RNA sequence: ACAGGCGGUGGAAACUACCAAGCUGGAGUACGGUAGGGGCAGAGGGAAUUUCCGGUGGAGCGGUGAAAUGCGUAGAGAUCGGA
């Protein structure tokens, strides 16, 4: 499995089994990007190369990945993980669906 | 003198008012149907977030017009499981 977590100011990468003990990771900011390039599409794209190579040379060529936000690096990321040697069967987004929960912040005036 | 005010007196009875009977158009009751987050009170339900418990893993996470404070190898963030 192939979490996947986009944002405006980073991307986080996690690969784990299905049953949820991670075996790798990398973000944006690992891979030595920082600030406001982090968020860039492009960062997404070598973080999930980074992330994912290790995972394609030990085996385990199913995979599933869980898109987490929104970002303009969530559909670079695919890119990425499309570009490589594995197959996979869900590309399902496991996003949080608050029914009028908690209170948010306070709009910005700026 | 007119106009106007007060009082008395004899007449007219539409209108306002009074008195005696009538009607139902306004209003209301009894019925028979009907929609709705009307109100009060008591039970039931899920996600999401937060904290704690552990497992996995290892360096950033998070934020900005840019940065830092801050959190973190005393194991954060992320990722499954649970109260
Ligand atoms: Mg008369």
């Amino acid at each position: 499995v192939i979490h996947v977590q986009a944002s405006f100011n980073n991307t986080i990468v996690t690969v784990t089994d299905v049953r949820g003990r991670v075996v790798s990771w990398a973000s944006a900011g690992t891979c030595g990007f920082r600030g406001t390039k982090r968020g860039t599409p492009f960062a997404a794209q070598t973080a999930a190369g980074n992330a994912i190579r290790t995972v394609v040379e030990q085996g385990m060529q199913r995979a599933e990945v869980m898109i987490k936000g929104p970002g303009l690096g969530r559909d670079a990321a695919l890119r990425a993980i499309r570009r490589s040697g594995i197959l996979l069967s869900f590309v399902r987004d496991v996003t949080p669906m608050p029914h009028n929960g908690c209170r948010p912040p306070k709009k910005r005036r700026v």
